[PDB]
C-alpha cells in the first residue's frame, strides 16, 4: 500500500530513526583512546563505548568552550558527571543567554535555540568569534537523547532568568520559569543521557575516563578559563601544561625524559613538539573540540616543521596543536577531522627561528 | 541585535548554508583514486574532484541500483553524461513509481519523494530488500545542488505517466505533467549539476572519469542488471570480469599475471582475491555502493580469510568484495565507510574449503 511505502518524516522522528548519521555510531566502538582514569589519569588503552553518547557530551562542552569566545570575560567551566544517578551538568559563566520573547519566533530566547532544530547564533559567518559551533544541532542532539535535558541561563543586561526542563527525547516540556534577575550570568545545561538508546545500563569506567580527559582537554585547549571536574580545579594552566600530562614518565631512546619544544606562534596557534618513539602522533585542538585523526592544520603545521629538517621525518614527531580556525569544516559528525582548507582558516602560523632551532636538538 | 544574532533557518536553506555536512566537501580534494578514462580504461591515478559533485550524482545511481532490489524484473540502466551540456541523466526500467495522489501528502507520490526532505520507501527496516538508500535525502539532496532536476517516470500497475522539473536548487518547480500509460515502466532522473556551488566550470575530466568507473562499478556490483554508458554497453557480466578489469596487466614478483580466486559464497557475498605487491588493497561494494575505505565487511571477510594462512598476511592480499546488508551504516555522508556490526547484517560469508586451497596456490 503506497501510504505504507512511500512515508515522510518529521525531522525528530528521523533522528530518532536515523540516530548514527546526527551523532555517529549508536554501536559500541573498541579502540586505543586517550582517556583520564581516577587513579592514574591520562593514559592511551584499550577502550569500549559508543561514539553517539561521547558526541552530544562533547555537544554541550564545545558549547559552554564557545562562549568563552562569546564573551571573553568568562572565567570559569565547572564539569560534574554523577555515573550512578545518570547526571551530566555543565555550567559556564559569563554573558549568559538573553532571556527575552524572541520577536521573529515568538518564544523566549533559550526556549528556540536548545528546543527547536537548526536554531543557532553562529549561521552569520561573523568571521570572528572563532567557536567550534556552527551548524545549529548540537544542542538539540544532546536534548533528544536525553529521558532529561534542564537549560538555566541568567543574562543581567535583559534582566531575566531561565529555566525549562525537556523529558523523552525532547517529545515533553515544562512552561519556562522566568524570573527577574540582577546578579551574575550563568549557563547550566544539565541532563541524564537516554542510555536505553545506546544500549547501555550505566556511565561505565571507560566512557567517564573518556569524558573526564575532555574536561582536561578544556583546561589545556581553553586560554583563560578555570575547569572545575566534580567540584576540584584541574591544574592545568596553559597548553604546555596540558602536554605535559601525556609526556609525564614518557622516555627516549637514551631513557631520558622526552624533551618538549613550545612556541605559541600567534593566539590561533600554539605549538608543542617532541620526539616519536611510536610513529606519527597528534594531538589537536580546532575551537576546543579534539580532532582526534586530525586533518588539514595538523598537516599545515607538520609540513612546515617538516619543511626544516621527507615522510620518514614525520615518523619521528609528536605534535601538539590548539588552533582557532574560521567555520571548522569536518569529514563526518563526531568531529574528529578537520577538512578545511588552509587558504580559508583566516589565519597564519610562522614558527620563529628559535623554535626551528630548539626542534633540531630534542631527538 | 537578539534577532539577527539568534536565526532559525528552514531545512532547505541549512542545506545550501552548510553544504559540506550532507553532500561533503564543497572544496576540492587531491587524491590518488580508481578511475575510469576514456582512452585507457581503468587505472590508480592522482586526481582532484569536489567529494559533494561525486556524491549528488552516486546518490542517483544507487537510487538505480536499489531498484533492481525492488524489482528484480529490472534489466537495464543507462548513464548518460554530456559534460559540454551539464547534463547527467540515469534511466532504469523495471518498476516505476505510482503516479498517483498519496492520500496522506495529497501530492503524486513521485512529487513527494523527489520534492520533499525526508521522504522514502525505506524507512520501515522490512529487512528484505537491501537497498544501499535508508535516510530519504539523497535524491532531494542531487535536486538541491543542481540548477535543473527532471523526474520521469511511468508506472503500468497504476496507468500514468509523470513528469516533473524542478530548477534553482529545488526552490522553483512546474506543475506534474500527468498522462494515462501503458507502455513498459521506467524511471529517468536528469539533472545539471549546479557547477558555481563547487567553484567548477565545467565536468572535467577527473570527475567524468570517476562518474564512467561508478558505472562500470554498477556493471560488477548489480547482478542481472544490463549497463549502459553514452548508449553503449558495458562489456561486464558477472563480478570476476570486473575485477578482471583491474587486475588486466598487473604482474606478480616473478612477472607472470595475476592469479585470481573466486567464490560467490551466497548471494550476499561474492569474493574475489589475489596477491598484493603494494600492500593491502581492498576493492569492495555495500548495496552497490563504493566502500572505497572499507569498513566491517572488507574486516569481516579479510579476518576469515587470515585466519586459514598475522597482520602481515594482510598486507599481500588483494581483496576485492560485493556484499549485500540490511539497514548500512557510514561513518560519514559519502558512504566510504561502512561501520554496521558483523551481528546484524543479515547474512553470513563461509567461503569454502576449495577456496581457502586455492587461495594458498596464488602468491
Ligand atoms: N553554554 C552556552 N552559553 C551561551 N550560549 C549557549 C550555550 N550553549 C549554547 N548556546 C547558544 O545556543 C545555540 C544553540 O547551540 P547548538 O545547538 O550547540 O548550536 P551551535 O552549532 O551554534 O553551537 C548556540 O548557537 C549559542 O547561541
Ligand atoms: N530510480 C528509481 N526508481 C524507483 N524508485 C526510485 C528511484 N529513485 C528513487 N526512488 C524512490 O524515491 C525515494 C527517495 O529517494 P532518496 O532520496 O534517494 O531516498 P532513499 O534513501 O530511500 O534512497 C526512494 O526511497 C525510492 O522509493
Ligand atoms: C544534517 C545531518 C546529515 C548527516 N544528514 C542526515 C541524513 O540522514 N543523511 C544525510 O546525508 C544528511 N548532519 C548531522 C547533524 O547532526 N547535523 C547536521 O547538520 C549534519
Ligand atoms: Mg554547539
Ligand atoms: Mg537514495
Amino acid at each position: 500500500s503506497v501510504e505504507r511505502v512511500y512515508q515522510k518524516k518529521t525531522q525528530l522522528e528521523h533522528i530518532l530513526l536515523r540516530p548514527d548519521t546526527y551523532i555517529g555510531s549508536v554501536e559500541p566502538l573498541t579502540q586505543f583512546m586517550w582517556v583520564y582514569d581516577e587513579d592514574v589519569g591520562m593514559n592511551c588503552r584499550e577502550v569500549t563505548f559508543v561514539p553517539g553518547l561521547y558526541k552530544i557530551f562533547d555537544e554541550i562542552l564545545v558549547n559552554a568552550a564557545d562562549n568563552k569566545q562569546r564573551d571573553k570575560n568568562m572565567t570559569c567551566i565547572k564539569v560534574s558527571i554523577d555515573p550512578e544517578s545518570n547526571i551530566i551538568s555543565i555550567w559556564n559563566n559569563g554573558k549568559g543567554i538573553p532571556v527575552v520573547e524572541h520577536k521573529v519566533e515568538k518564544v523566549y530566547v533559550p526556549a528556540l535555540i536548545f528546543g527547536q532544530l537548526l536554531t543557532s547564533s553562529n549561521y552569520d559567518d561573523d568571521e570572528k568569534k572563532v567557536t567550534g559551533g556552527r551548524n545549529g544541532y548540537g544542542a538539540k542532539l544532546c536534548n533528544i537523547f536525553s529521558t532529561k535535558f534542564t537549560v538555566e541561563t541568567a543574562c543581567k543586561e535583559y534582566k531575566h532568568s531561565f529555566k525549562q526542563t525537556w523529558m523523552n527525547n525532547m517529545m515533553k516540556t515544562s512552561e519556562a520559569k522566568i524570573k527577574h534577575f540582577d546578579g551574575e550570568d550563568y549557563t547550566c545545561i544539565t541532563f541524564q543521557p537516554d542510555l536505553s538508546k545506546f544500549k547501555m545500563e550505566k556511565l561505565d569506567k571507560d566512557i567517564v575516563a573518556l569524558m573526564t580527559r575532555r574536561a582536561y582537554d578544556l583546561a589545556g585547549s581553553c586560554r583563560g578559563v578555570k575547569v572545575m571536574f566534580n567540584g576540584k580545579k584541574l591544574p592545568v594552566n596553559g597548553f604546555r601544561s596540558y602536554v605535559d600530562l601525556y609526556v609525564k614518565d614518557k622516555l627516549d631512546e637514551t631513557g631520558v625524559a622526552l624533551k618538549v619544544i613550545h612556541e605559541l606562534a600567534n593566539e590561533r596557534w600554539d605549538v608543542c613538539l617532541t620526539l616519536s618513539e611510536k610513529g606519527f602522533q597528534q594531538i589537536s585542538f580546532v575551537n576546543s573540540i579534539a580532532t582526534t585523526k586530525g586533518g588539514r592544520h595538523v598537516d599545515y603545521v607538520v609540513d612546515q616543521v617538516v619543511g626544516k629538517l621527507p615522510f620518514q621525518v614525520k615518523n619521528h614527531i609528536w605534535v601538539f596543536i590548539n588552533c582557532l580556525i574560521e567555520n571548522p569544516t569536518f569529514d563526518s559528525q563526531t568531529k574528529e577531522n578537520m577538512t578545511l582548507q588552509p587558504k580559508s582558516f583566516g589565519s597564519k602560523c610562522q614558527l620563529s627561528e628559535k623554535f626551528f632551532k630548539a626542534a633540531s636538538n630534542c631527538g
